């Protein structure tokens, strides 16, 4: 089976690239197997694929660590993304996003129902397992809980049938028999979630697969658009059906390959405690548990020496940041033009820990619009944070087409040299705040309301007769053949891609 | 002659640091020299030596490009500016910046007189001279003059005779026998000029010295108090009485080894045109020409074999970043804890184009006085937005204790993630803005007064009982022997200073 459609052969795929590194000997998941993960993440090495794990028993389970964070070198750096998607491993992240929103204007395709897949090739009831005797890793060493699902798909389905979404979110182990998890608006799996519980009449039906298809677990962070089956989607992106097979002990759908699958319910009524967790914008607040969702677990199924994947997640740079970030703002810079905005490029810079999105704007576009700074803003801001693509996102950096969104030093440079504080800004209160950046939910203000901006980094002549600057740089401040002259004499004179 | 004390013998310092490039084959001072020297700024490469300038005569001049830039190691990142000031050349940027604030609590050392120096081994008067005829460089297409005064001092007294000021501005070539330049509110050129024109007798007598001592350029671009004289500060700081001559025509003092020395007046009356200039923000608006102020050259002395430095300045990294921000950032330190401001550290981020200072904040002390942030932001902006040393610095960001300030990845984590946008911020309007900023002088509102912010990076329990949070990072996520596990056993299970 193809990288893009098999997590086994994804992992495969990571060794013949010369991007893994197999670890043989034992590994604890008691922090040990995360700690090794948060390494590779901050220094950009090959992603870890535990092999003997302590507490691996009957098949379940060895651990891959770092599945989507970046590589050494800047000519493959997002090659294990480009690896979710069938992309050569040199691919920008411009195609990278391209071929994640492809799908948006095409017809869906539909999954495939097959009758079994390697995923059923062995199996516990609810007399056979205990979430607590699994080695489930403890991540960070103040987290109030063992996360299991860090890197898991959840599959749930609207009461009426017409829409079946796949979504990460965390979930840590509570007992044998259940996780609790992050629900939270405006996410996909609470606003089924809340269908279910105005019907009021069962749990939800539930499935959660890890190691799924590489395509699926990319669309499954997107946020794509309300009602939008991600199943469907997925088919449309990579050309091709997805392989499906049904849960044994509810009719949900799980990708035929999926590693290890959970089968039960998500409580309408029930919480447990859950948190603390290491989170996406660097912090844990130790002890600080809260309520969240409640999920039982009836069966699990799983293939021969499954493999669980684990995103050690924190500071720089994991899939919190790569796959998060970048996949919001690609849907932004979708829905910026959608809403006949002239955006041509959009990327969470990870500077500022995937807090903000720089747009980039088509000028001439601009201009023929014979708007203001302060009416576009206020335009840009609308659109953006009153959606939910716009949810985690708190700062919105207008610049104009010389500037690389993808670069965060240019970012960086035209937020910090184009934008007078205040004056070129918009302070938007009441818009739906992302209450895990610190400065919301353990900040000054409201958790879940306001502390987002959109500041301008256009300059004035952006908006009426053309940029009026040259770049005071080596490419900008001479002329082609002096610049050829002296790359030709570089080394000659004394002087110091793959 | 040591290196901190003698230009030529900082030259002779390079070469053997193997951190010069001598070029001995013909370089026109026509953007050449200056592309060579950009091409080394954006790489952090070894400085350049132009022996052979297109245009040299009679022994002027030879270019010392990119004197106080970044060199590529990590290790000796900031070597060049420890080699202005005898420290080792694996100096820390605190170290360097502690040394450049020691004079502040020292008696002065004045100058010594003495009768003669090499600056006097050649000589040119007014009939021998034409400035339009040295190899004067032009730094950028685009810009208006011929730059030669980019890395040289200012020589002005006041009127009284108390307070001789040294300082960097720029000048450009107007004709044979003069200059025009920036001389602008509220810098001590500016200050001492006013006081010449309203006494309102003559033109102010100046000089402008080139390859002065390493250690007398450093606090010529530092921002040290009204009415301290430079050199007596250079004395304290190094130690010795720095050795001054007499100019010729005139009767201020001049380093006795500067490579080159105009002697002249500054006009209290006439002014010329000026600029642009591709200066420190990264920016050149062509054409945008304005008066400036008006220099008239009487004499030059020099140096055999002189050698003229140059910055070739503009994006990053060069010495308008390395030694203005810096410098300024210092200052501002010991400004706020003159104030009795609990502040331990500051720096200007490479990455905010130096308009940014970090001050790294004593959250014990800051718990004592029982403040709020709102309280808090306000006096720190009042007292550094009011004084002269915050003149450039249009955002301050407070930081705690766990963020090293000179590491601009970490102040960016901290100001994207616990500075709520708007909440946490306070806008101050009525303050001494910097013109030189794209979006202060090219933007949307008065180019002298506003646009700067003081942002609060502290969390809430920072004031009150402390640090509440942990970092999800591998040095604080894990404990100390599972780390060094780690750390040990990293290139055996397969993954990978000077
Ligand atoms: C890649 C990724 C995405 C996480 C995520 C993680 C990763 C690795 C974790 C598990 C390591 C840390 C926490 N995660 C959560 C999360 N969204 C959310 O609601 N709760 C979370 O707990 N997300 C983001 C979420 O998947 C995206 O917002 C999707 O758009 C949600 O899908 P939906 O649009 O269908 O609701
Ligand atoms: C290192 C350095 C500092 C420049 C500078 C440059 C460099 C290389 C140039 C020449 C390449 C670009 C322009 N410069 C100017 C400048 N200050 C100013 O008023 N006008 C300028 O034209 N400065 C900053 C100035 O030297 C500091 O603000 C000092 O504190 C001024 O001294 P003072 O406190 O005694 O007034
Ligand atoms: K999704
Ligand atoms: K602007
Ligand atoms: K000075
Ligand atoms: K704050
Ligand atoms: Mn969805
Ligand atoms: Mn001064």
């Amino acid at each position: 089976q193809p990288a893009h459609l098999c997590f086994r052969s994804f992992v495969e795929a990571l060794k013949v690239d010369n991007d893994l590194v197999e670890i043989n000997t034992p590994i604890d998941p008691n922090l040990e197997a995360a700690a090794i993960t948060r390494r590779v993440c901050e220094t950009n090495d090959k992603a870890p694929l535990f092999n003997n794990l302590i507490g691996m028993k009957n098949g379940l389970f060895r651990i891959l660590g770092a599945p989507g964070s970046l590589r050494k070198s800047s000519a493959d750096r997002y090659g294990r993304l480009a690896r979710h998607l069938a992309l050569p491993p040199t691919a920008s992240m411009r195609e990278i996003l391209d071929k994640m929103l492809s799908a948006s204007d095409m017809p869906p395709i539909p999954p495939t129902i097959v009758p079994t897949g390697p995923c059923k090739e062995n199996s516990l009831d609810d007399s056979e397992f205990d979430l607590t005797e699994l080695p489930v890793p403890l991540i960070h060493k103040s987290d109030g809980g063992k996360y299991i699902q860090t890197y898991g798909m959840h599959i749930v389905q609207s009461p009426d049938g017409t829409w079946t979404n796949w979504s990460i979110a965390r979930a840590m182990v509570h007992d044998k028999n259940h996780l609790t998890g992050l629900v939270i608006p405006p996410q996909h799996i609470w606003q089924i979630h809340q269908m279910w519980k105005k019907e009021g009449r069962s749990d939800v039906p539930w499935a959660l697969a890890f190691g799924v298809p590489p395509a699926a677990i990319m669309a499954s962070s997107m946020p794509i658009p309300d009602g939008v089956t991600e199943a469907g989607y997925v088919g449309a992106m990579t050309g091709s059906s997805l392989e499906l097979v049904k849960c044994d002990t509810n009719d949900l759908y799980v990708p035929a390959t999926s590693e290890i699958v959970l089968e039960g319910t998500l409580s309408i009524s029930e919480t447990g405690p859950e948190g603390p967790f290491g989170e996406m914008h660097g912090y844990i607040f130790p002890g600080d548990t809260h309520l969240g969702a409640k999920y039982k677990v009836n069966r699990i199924t799983y293939r021969n020496n499954a493999i669980m994947p684990m995103s050690s997640c924190g500071r720089l740079t994991d899939e919190t940041h790569t796959m998060i970030g970048s996949l919001a703002a690609a849907e932004i810079r979708k829905l910026c033009q959608q809403n006949d905005l002239p955006i041509t490029d959009a990327f969470a810079p990870f500077e500022s820990q995937v807090t903000w999105v720089a747009l980039r704007v088509d000028t001439e576009k601009l201009r023929a619009m014979k708007t203001t700074s302060e009416g576009f803003r206020k335009r840009v801001g609308d659109v953006v944070f009153n959606h939910k693509a716009g949810y985690m996102i708190h700062r919105l950096v207008l610049v104009g087409d010389d500037i690389d969104v993808y670069e965060g030093k240019d970012v960086l440079w035209a937020f910090s040299t184009r934008c007078r504080p205040g004056m070129d800004e918009t302070l938007f209160e009441d818009v739906r705040g992302f209450p895990l950046i610190p400065y919301m939910g353990h900040g000054n203000g409201p958790a879940h309301r306001g502390g987002k901006v959109v500041s301008d980094a256009l300059m004035p002549t952006e908006y009426t007769t053309g940029r009026n600057w040259e770049a005071a740089d080596f490419n900008q401040s001479y002329p082609e053949d002096l610049k050829q002259k002296v790359l030709d004499n570089w080394t000659k004179m004394g002087f110091s891609h793959h």
